[PDB]
């Protein structure tokens, strides 16, 4: 059966303390990864569950609270760019959506031991809070309760369309040669172009340059955009730290102020005319007009009124007369549509249970349901793909991949 | 008539400025009986009406702004536990569910005298302010927007099954012996059991030892929860209140702050999985996963989406498939259904009057006309009694219960 | 075509640098028509769009932030009250729906010419702010979140329903001979009485003679009213300022606290037995129980939740089905509704389109295709008027107007 199966990847990508996204492909510990990872690993067993968490912020969250989006745990050849690259166990520089707390909040509720739960959650709170405070500090300066990210792949969806734009201002100059490591275990036609790499890493040293200075970060950085994903999962796991705060009996702190701000931001991504939330580039100074499978997340975030979520819920039905799955990383009718490179169309299984627990909530019973059948079918034809083709339900990227496995678990409890 | 019938019990159970909820076993003044009360005397003396809410102000508010949940009076023996239990004219050291600014609100909207109106109002609207600023400081020194009750007589709803694991843990050892007053006008039947009696009167010592200090309570208390009712019922008064404000010129203060805090901690409670709204036991630090009709009373407070609005309609459709009329304290499949005992099942009239007011606001029409339709027919048929049995129709508990007659008036005005 | 006949309206209204509403009957430029004149000029030149907005503030905008709701740019002896009745180029004293920063939010957005759009934006947000602020200082003093208007022309809408009671209470004692010029250019029976207008003047009296101090006026101004329309324009307006701000990396300093508690005053303007939203008198200290079309704006600032707007969404039909052109201004079943005389009952394309814009966003896709249909079919068969019968749609008041041909260029972009 399929949850026979995803303990075993779990398993043979466990590490001891943490789980590899990928072997070989991923062979470190990434933040939003490892988050959905422990959903699954409640499944299997519970203190493994937490301790993917506790490795996490143990091993990767530096003195400012920041939580970054790799920790490289292990020497390997096998990824580029690894800890040398980033020059700093060795961390990345930069962070990820996150989705941690909302994580913490499922474990610490259903955890079958009340003593461990409550431990655990203790431990964390404060890391949690400290993590979402560098958050604000480095990336809101001017209090609007939205964050920028300074880099596409702290989105977590590396060469989405809607960056496409605001990487053309990237400079390319006098780059050192590197060699790709990650076409060695991936087509590299589902995976992102060149042109989008040698952004990728002009950044990165940018950054390095910078010393990974918060305050230069921000001001100097030629990407700067409000993701629309980020900011909704920040939202929604704003909500989750409250509600741990309250039931352990924590100063909130905060949090509250955090919330209120960050509805009214989250709110404003949204645009009238297309119907749809889109993420904004603070550079150009303009909302990207591009609708990816992000501009779904606010309802997650629990932030719309029913009559959003409806015209939500139309859009999600429209992408589903062109695609056999739902839901592709970006509207199948786009002209930047390819069903097979990474998130510009490929099916997501941690994008899916995500947007089917947000259309849940709004009471879209059929397209969560629907969401939900087509991520399992996914997972029952082709294994446990970081990606699926829309059309063709094809594996993609990644073999073995971590958090489809998780999720197939999670997701059928 | 309905109404001719209810209007004699108001007027037997008037004690010339307030009215008992029942002669004999409730022979004194209630809390929240009395602001449901007011409702009811609108339709025979607007006056009385008014005096109703001044003599529970004038004769129950301590200096700190507390209002306790009786006003002991006149002396009686029909009552268990009496002034001299509380030791302490006299008044208990607990509060009941806030709904008294929402009822003061309809009363100045609609007085005909709009002198009268404006003179009660601007009177009773400090003393108004001063009470839930006593709700904060005694029960959210956290400051999270929720407020927690130290008593299960706090929530209004006695023996509601989500109490039973947190009362639990009250100790009941080498309690003084006494003797039960309810049971002499009411079946033991349809009252709560011993247990839950020695633990309420356990609470009521500790209290008393402790002074009813405000801040010892809190942090002494083995009783712990944030009810779903009662800051539902908070969230609406704070709403009510704030109206008030700006009608009558007065500074608001931090009633916005108030508004803006409970909505988020308000929609804290809900959880996603089971679909409703539960209570919190802040001394295990969990949700009580128990479904009572206390978990629609958001719906009164306009704090949720449409579609959990929704979802909770579609959970009282469900009951209504077993209970012949809603809508029962608890749902009739849980285990601890009792259909005659107290608020372990049996329908009451204020809460189907909440309820229905709530889903009417969310465009619900059809079961809010249910509500209704179910509460007028079973005053109908059985006269108006304290509760009704949701399976048969049958009256339970108090006799010539006010707040039924009350409601039943005004309902229907 | 209407395009073509709506562009030869704007181009002979022009006056340069702004237009005005009316050749004659309105020769001067007016705050709230000038912003969704503007809207039409985006259709023609874009420059010139933007130059409507620079000309209301660089001339209009005092040292306070105050924006008037007339600048009086040429002498004329065409218009009555003129600038030597408020005696003070000049200007009114009092102000109008502040619609302007949603109006600058679209234009920034849209334009074509991304330098001229963020110098324009970045010379607008400051002014914005200002008259913002005095908004709150000058009408909000309780921090209540609602501002008061002090005169009926400031809601827009100059003899609304609403206004009759609250105006009933100013005194028009010994008022100066005065000859009205509007009844010159259009029928007496299409504009207000003349009870209307010596109230109207007496207030201009009143504040002249309090040398138009923010201070005195609210203290002493016989009419304070919580118009719904005038706040649900500034709650929507607070919102897209906002948008401007995050989009311009400028300091949002105290929007979101306006937008915050906006949002919890502007959902208390509710009333849940009439199923609609009323605008307030703060002399008496109560609703004014009149549905007009100010009553729907809520929908265009995006407060309430899905079921309000089912509510509004069923009254509209309801009006529909006396009317025979949506939306008409007061309930044609109100005992007031007059379907020739201004604010009484004509149909207007500027709240259509508002309320329009609001219905979509709550999915009610029908009902506001019916808005903008009847918008167009009205302007097809009588023109560009200020207002139309909804029973017959005979075109009335001014001709040649100006936001009717911007509208209808807008809403067919
Ligand atoms: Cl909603």
């Amino acid at each position: 059966p399929l949850r026979t199966k995803a303990v075993e990847v779990l398993q043979r990508n466990s590490r001891g303390a943490f789980t590899v996204p990928a072997h070989g492909l991923y062979p470190y510990q990434w933040l939003w990864d490892s988050a959905f990872i422990a959903l699954g690993w409640t499944q299997v067993d519970w203190e493994r569950a937490w301790q993917e968490l506790l490795c996490l912020f143990d091993y990767g969250q530096g003195p400012d609270g920041m939580l970054p989006h790799i920790v490289f745990h292990e020497q390997s050849r096998d990824y580029f760019p690894g800890p040398d690259v980033w020059g700093r166990p060795a961390t990345s520089g930069i962070t990820q959506p996150p989705v941690v707390a909302t994580v913490v909040r499922y474990l610490y509720e259903k955890d079958p031991d009340r003593d461990r739960a409550r431990e655990r959650a203790r431990y964390l709170f404060p890391k949690l809070l400290a993590f979402h405070r560098w958050l604000y500090h480095a990336r809101d300066p001017y209090r609007t309760g939205l964050v920028v990210i300074v880099h596409p792949w702290e989105s977590g969806m590396d060469n989405s369309p809607a960056w496409d734009k605001p990487l053309s201002r990237v400079p390319v100059e006098n780059l050192p040669p590197y060699e790709r490591r990650d076409v060695k275990h991936v087509n590299p036609e589902e995976r992102p172009r060149k042109e989008d790499y040698d952004r990728y890493l002009s950044l990165l040293y940018l950054f390095r340059r910078l010393e990974y200075d918060p305050r230069e970060i921000y001001r100097q950085s030629p990407f700067k955009v409000v993701d629309v994903g980020f900011n909704a999962i920040l939202q929604r796991a704003n909500r989750d730290l409250y509600a741990l705060a309250v039931l352990l009996q924590e100063d909130p702190y905060e949090i509250e102020e955090w919330i209120v701000r960050g509805e009214v931001g989250l709110e404003a991504l949204w645009d009238r005319e297309a119907g749809f939330y889109f993420s904004w580039d603070l550079v150009a100074g303009e909302p990207i007009a591009v609708k990816t499978s992000a501009g779904f997340l606010p309802l997650f975030a629990g932030t719309p009124h029913q009559g959003r979520a409806s015209l939500l819920a139309q859009e999600a039905e429209r992408w589903g007369e062109k695609a056999r799955y739902l839901l592709p990383s970006v509207d199948p009718t786009s002209p930047f549509f390819e069903p097979g490179r990474y998130w510009r169309g490929p099916v997501w299984i941690n994008v899916n249970w995500m947007v089917a627990e947000g259309f849940r909530d709004y009471g879209f019973a059929a397209l969560a349901a629907r969401l939900k059948a087509d991520a399992l079918a996914l997972m029952e034809r082709e294994g446990f793909r970081e990606y699926y083709d829309p059309l063709t339900g094809q594996g993609r990227g990644g073999e073995g991949f971590s958090w489809s496995a998780a999720l197939a678990l999670f997701w059928t409890r």
